[PDB]
């Protein structure tokens, strides 16, 4: 038993809810919140901009130190950093950005990072300003992630479409 509320169950291990991941994170304090990061951990907009804003820019400060030490992530890769006031940990995962021409096949590799964590609150990778089809992203999520994932979908219209077209 865990503290996530109001989710619709899609499969044995995947759940979904129309929710703001920031507000969801502040209420649940999950062990892991997933950030839709880029390789530079520059959290300017979308989910990342919103998560970083909610941390009063502490996420960005920590991220800049991480990059200065380690260099950029790979597309499809991830790193674990602090969750600040939102979660114990933040798993920064880089899905491909279609608006940069990145290979959509790397989306499966991106979701594989979730399997290193028993439970996660997360957005749909490569959705929103990353330019992928969220229905495709949901399909890859369900077919790749084996751990328990609680997907927060900000847009109500998109949430209803995801539920209604889901196979
Ligand atoms: O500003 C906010 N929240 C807040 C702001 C923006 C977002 C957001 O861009 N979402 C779309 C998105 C999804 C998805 O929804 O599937 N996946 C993505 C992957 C990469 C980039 C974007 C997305 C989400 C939340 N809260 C303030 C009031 C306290």
């Amino acid at each position: 038993v865990n503290s996530f509320s109001g989710y619709l169950k899609l499969t044995d291990n995947v759940y979904i809810k129309n929710a703001d991941i920031v507000e969801e994170a502040k209420k649940v304090k999950p062990t892991v919140v997933v950030n839709a990061a880029n390789v530079y951990l520059k959290h300017g907009g979308g989910v990342a901009g919103a998560l970083n804003k909610a941390t009063n820019n502490a996420m960005q400060v920590e991220s800049d130190d991480y990059i200065a030490t380690n260099g950029p992530l790979k597309v499809g890769g991830s790193c674990v950093l602090s969750g600040h006031n939102l979660a114990k940990h933040c798993l920064h995962v880089v899905g491909p950005n279609v608006n940069k021409g990145e290979d959509i096949q790397l989306l499966k590799s991106a979701y594989e990072n979730f399997n290193q964590h028993e439970v996660l609150l997360a957005p749909l990778l490569s959705a929103g300003i990353f330019g992928a089809d969220p229905i495709h992203s949901l399909r890859v999520c369900v077919d790749t992630v084996r751990t328990n994932v609680y997907l927060a979908v900000f847009d109500k219209n998109l949430y209803d479409k995801l539920v209604s077209s889901f196979l």
